[PDB]
């Protein structure tokens, strides 16, 4: 009864512009198209990562507990395991 959708990195890479702004962080896939102007760190750092694995950039910032919880509402799925960063 889990209802997780699994994506490949090629599928994520198709969603690579500000109007379909997806990225991967720690093997979770997020669609932040509706978050761009709500992000305290601005929209450009997020548009720069559209279609990519943004894990290292996200971690370099050291986001807070509240930012980590806020992210969950933008999760749309997870990477297929064979492409995961382990
Ligand atoms: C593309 C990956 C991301 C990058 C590069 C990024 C970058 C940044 C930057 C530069 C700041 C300003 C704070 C600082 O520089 O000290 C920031 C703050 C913040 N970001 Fe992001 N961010 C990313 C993804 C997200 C996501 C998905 C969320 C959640 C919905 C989020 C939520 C926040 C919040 C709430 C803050 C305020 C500080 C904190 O709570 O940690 N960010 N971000
Ligand atoms: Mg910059
Ligand atoms: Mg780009």
């Amino acid at each position: 009864s889990e209802d997780v959708k699994y994506f490949t990195r090629a599928e994520v890479a198709k969603n690579n512009t500000k109007d379909k702004n997806w990225f991967i962080i720690h093997n979770n896939v997020y669609d932040v198209t509706a978050f761009l102007n709500e992000h305290p760190g601005g929209e450009e750092v997020l548009i720069e990562q559209a279609g990519k694995d943004a894990t290292e950039h996200f971690e370099d910032v050291g986001h807070s507990s509240d930012a980590r919880e806020m992210m969950k509402q933008y999760k749309v799925g997870e990477l297929v395991a064979e492409e995961r960063s382990n």
